[PDB]
């Protein structure tokens, strides 16, 4: 049993709500929350710029003294950080940009990072400003995924189109 409520089922472990992460994270203060990073963890915008925000930007100073040490990550990679006011801990996950042209099929390789973590609050990968169609991130997500993930989907149309549409 987990604190995480109002939760449409997908499969046996992937759950999906029309919730902003952030606030998700905030009321649920969950073990792990995903970002959708970039390999620079340059929060920017997006879910990013989003959970950075909510941070008071402690999230960027953290990220930055991580590059500086281990240079970025790679695209399908991730790295562990602090949650801060957020989460226990923040699992950055960067999925590919296929707006610079980066491989579609690394998005599986993102979503592989999601099952080192047990449970996890986590927005789909590489839609957004990251430019691929959210519905087939969802079936990557649930093809690739075997850990319990709770699935926080900002837009309520979107959404729906998910959840209608779903195999
Ligand atoms: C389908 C993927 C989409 O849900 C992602 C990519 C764009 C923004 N977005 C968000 N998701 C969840 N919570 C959020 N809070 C602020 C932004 C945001
Ligand atoms: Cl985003």
């Amino acid at each position: 049993v987990n604190s995480f409520s109002g939760y449409l089922k997908l499969t046996d472990n992937v759950y999906i709500k029309n919730a902003d992460i952030v606030e998700e994270a905030k009321k649920v203060k969950p073990t792990v929350v995903v970002n959708a990073a970039n390999v620079y963890l340059k929060h920017g915008g997006g879910v990013a710029g989003a959970l950075n925000k909510a941070t008071n930007n402690a999230m960027q100073v953290e990220s930055d003294d991580y590059i500086a040490t281990n240079g970025p990550l790679k695209v399908g990679g991730s790295c562990v950080l602090s949650g801060h006011n957020l989460a226990k801990h923040c699992l950055h996950v960067v999925g590919p940009n296929v707006n610079k042209g980066e491989d579609i099929q690394l998005l599986k390789s993102a979503y592989e990072n999601f099952n080192q973590h047990e449970v996890l609050l986590a927005p789909l990968l590489s839609a957004g400003i990251f430019g691929a169609d959210p519905i087939h991130s969802l079936r990557v997500c649930v093809d690739t995924v075997r850990t319990n993930v709770y699935l926080a989907v900002f837009d309520k149309n979107l959404y729906d189109k998910l959840v209608s549409s779903f195999l």
